[PDB]
């Protein structure tokens, strides 16, 4: 347990400084292997109010022998026979995704029982903290998916930042109706505490449009980036897509940042609501 | 009934997809009118379950609106299977079910929680299935009910004997039933999900909670290949413990039926 | 609990009481509390009632809190005729009734409803009474509850074989009592009336309200003449169809008691 | 910290079975003493709308010298210092009461911070496990203090029962969800769980009045009794201190139960509301 | 003010109070009314304050009600060494407090937050105490203050320069004082716990949790023994760490003031 934990931590950590991309086929997966993400998501290929279930199996493996990085999957929140069928297809992460329809309204998936590991998504650091409880190796920001719009991811990432930094200040008397009020498990909190960040990998994803977006999210301390409808909804997939690695890579180089804005094309359209 | 545990039921409005369910290895279907919106949904004419039932030799299932003890008797005669008295149907009496005991043919009635299982099992049913939600695709709601179902059970089976009254009187249930569901851990009858189950993974997760089987209608023949969906959720429901071929009767399977999220 | 019917139980504080009670013809009577105004309301020590037993030959009761499992192992032991687990003693346990299937004495409970008689018969009560008001010497919840439940129960037996069900559980009482009730045309345990009566016509009226007797208490040791009184409900419940003695046993009874109207 | 918990933990065993008192003065206390209490809990001597504190410890080192049974103290919760100065003291135990007013309405005390061991009330199974989370090494209910009634006891012990056996029940999976319900720790809801009961002694308090009062705490599961008012206020303190402690020692023997509650005199008065 | 740090200033009616505070080494004692219950409270008679003054030489404070600066003038002509505007009189204007910035006497002000606390601090105090609840004995309010203030004082701490901005617009306080509260780690004046406090323990609390002394009152004057209170107050406070200290100066106190839960 103790050491299956460390394990997945250790794979976890290589994703450190990465972007990754969200992938509708094998032509979107190679813009991604070509523009430095560190890995693809692999999403249903739609051409409707319909239900969203984790991905054939077989559209996953024709993409995966394609490319040579990482290759991950999404299933529905507490479906836990879809995870145990991408377990047993070799898939590198899973994530519990709230943009799936959920399958369960009240359990997520006990993460602890698979070895694969898991990716899920919060908006605040008692669910992020509960997250990990059940098992999650990696946490990331839920955004606001699709819209092309930046402003809940920040609200989410200001949000789990200033708890954690307040939680590094409380007494230790206080920590416990903290516990409390976050419902989140108290031998967590205080690792938090003692780590003085979140115990996992975090990742920004919903939202991000430009690399602009992007270098903001990793200037607000976040360990890297998922991308989906700002890179293949732009003019210019390609160009969007390698800028967007350059911005993560370079976050805090204002003149990299101008450089890789130029000519872009047009962004995502997007949604204010 | 015991019979059909680790069975698939497969809706069906004709006989070449009675014969995908039968070549699937389906151990009933249920037959449905065939509809080519509002309109009352009622029992399908006796001539068309005949037309089907020679045409294969699996189990055959009709359905009557709730409370229509008429459309039962008919069906009755009619020597049929089985029942399921069904909210999917037009309501026929919004106040009272049929009365099941007055027939020999075992009906089967839904159910999202435990003292409504139980009352149906009181008015005569011989097997229960979830309600979750008809037609959609979407499982979720049949977790629910099954995960409300089974907590409701094992919650009774620990409380020690003075407080079983008070719950039952909570259940509004009756309580010989309710003592014999805490005997036996489980519930009474033969006990199905129904209702959104559109994959072999949504089909062997009920399974993995305990049910005793699985029905099965737009799921298969609203996907992209019934026969191949069809085959696969019976392997799946056969083998839900196996996930290694939970993942083979899984690829390739085509698109699964589209669903509606509400 | 057969050999209880036509009979008045009194309420008795002492030995004084319960020899007015023996004389005036009681079947039995009904220890209480002495209390010389919140206070909580608890099981008498048994010292009392068996100072009180042995002065006696007529049927000895007790009452126990409701919930109080405790109490009535305690006066299981003391051998008693009959325990009431009381409503107007402070309950101890607000969710749970006492199972009183697990006593050789047997139970009588309250109720003001059909549905209430019959959770208290399935929890095993071996009689029911009224809920009355009591200590208040006014007779008008007492004919609500008599006429509530006679009403149910005819009600319930006129009911076609299939309206049943749902009728269960609106009372929110076991199938097997309520099938019970109606083959019998009344309530499966004897059945008296308590809480409010403080004259011989009271008296009277409950039983021909079909009652199979009456517990009395405050009616008659705070009315003038508490030997006189009681004698008088005695023969109004053993003559409660014959007017002509209902008059005799009234006249110059002097006042009943106060009572209090809310 | 973890043999600092097992060393009080086995302590506390040694109360299974026992009845505490409460006493106000001497006389009290050797009443308590030859009733076959294991031990006493001091009470201020009150001859009102007062602020109810800890005890001058003084008059706890005055009762203490004239009897040889356990002697436990109360203080205001969340008031650390009231017990850094009972722990000078050594005392036997601590309650931290809300009988006293409190003095922190957001924080308990850090009980891992003392090595005399403390009790704690409750309501209800989260309540119980965040006492004990804070370090509690024993709960009781809280039951109505001083009102002679019974039901509240009763309820609070019904409650914690149920959680308990069902909790019990639960998949591997549900248990989080629970968690989060009860808003108590996951690591103690396990160990409830691996152990089948409260993973710490708990006594009844509050209201109990008679013999048969005790005996039903005990057949519900109880592992003791708290008792106050109930005796001192009643007709014969020491008879129905006797008594009390005789039908906790045989609360499954209906023949003693009788004997031990004839002639006791009356009961305390009481109140219901 | 700084000379302020470790003390216990003590609220006294006459000078038999104002010498046992001096004797049990407060370090300074604040004037009040001396009263034998609406009703107007004011600034005391200079008169008052210039008697006791005279008979003592540890420092002297009086209060001023809130917003009347013409008080505040005739007290700084009398010299004195600190002014109290203060919430326990009745306030002059509702709006507005005193200009304090006006005067050579230093201002103390109550708080129960941080933004209170430094709006009082922007308009002149020189130092800062709690506001309890006065004159109940009851610890409970002045630690929910203490606690407000440390928090949101530790939290602005941690904040990104640029989230400041927005949070200093919540506390209605200057982004100046905010800076340097944040660059100070703690309150930028002297700052002390007041209200409620009853017993030695209670005193010691509120210095560990991190105030720089104490005012206290009635918990002294109302209590048995007032000399010893005191004395054991004063030791507490400079010895808020010790525990044995705390527990000798506890042992045989009397009793401690009555109080009032409200």
């Amino acid at each position: 347990d103790n050491d299956s934990i460390l394990l997945k931590h250790g794979w976890c950590e290589m994703l450190k400084g990465g972007v990754i991309m969200d992938v509708k086929n094998v032509e979107q997966a190679k813009i991604a292997e070509k523009a430095g993400a560190i890995g693809v998501m692999i999403l249903e290929n739609i051409p409707t109010d319909g239900v969203a279930r984790s991905v054939d199996p077989l559209k996953i493996e024709e993409i995966r022998k394609c490319i040579s990085i990482n290759v991950l999957a999404k299933v529905r929140i507490g479906h836990f026979v879809e995870a145990q069928i991408l377990e047993e297809l070799k898939v590198d992460m899973l994530d519990e995704s709230e943009v799936l329809t959920m399958a369960d309204e009240y359990n997520h998936i006990n993460k602890h029982k698979f070895k694969t590991p898991f990716v899920c998504g919060c908006t605040n650091l008692g669910e992020a903290l509960r997250r990990i409880s059940e098992g999650a190796s990696m946490i990331r920001t839920k955004g606001e998916a699709g819209t092309g719009n930046i402003i809940e991811a920040i609200k989410h990432i200001r949000t789990v930042n200033n708890e954690i930094k307040y939680l590094c200040s409380l007494d230790e008397s206080e920590v416990y109706n903290f516990a409390k009020k976050l419902r989140a498990p108290i031998d967590l909190i205080l690792l938090t505490r003692k780590l003085k960040r979140l115990p996992v990998v975090n990742f920004a994803a919903g939202g991000i449009a430009t690399p602009a977006d992007a270098a903001m999210c990793m200037q607000l301390g976040m360990d890297g980036v998922f991308v989906g409808s700002g890179i293949f909804e732009s003019e210019n997939p390609q160009k969007m897509a390698s800028s967007i690695v350059m911005a993560v890579s370079n976050f805090n180089n204002p003149k990299i940042l101008l450089n890789v804005s130029l000519g872009l094309g047009k962004a995502m359209h997007g949604n204010t609501k």
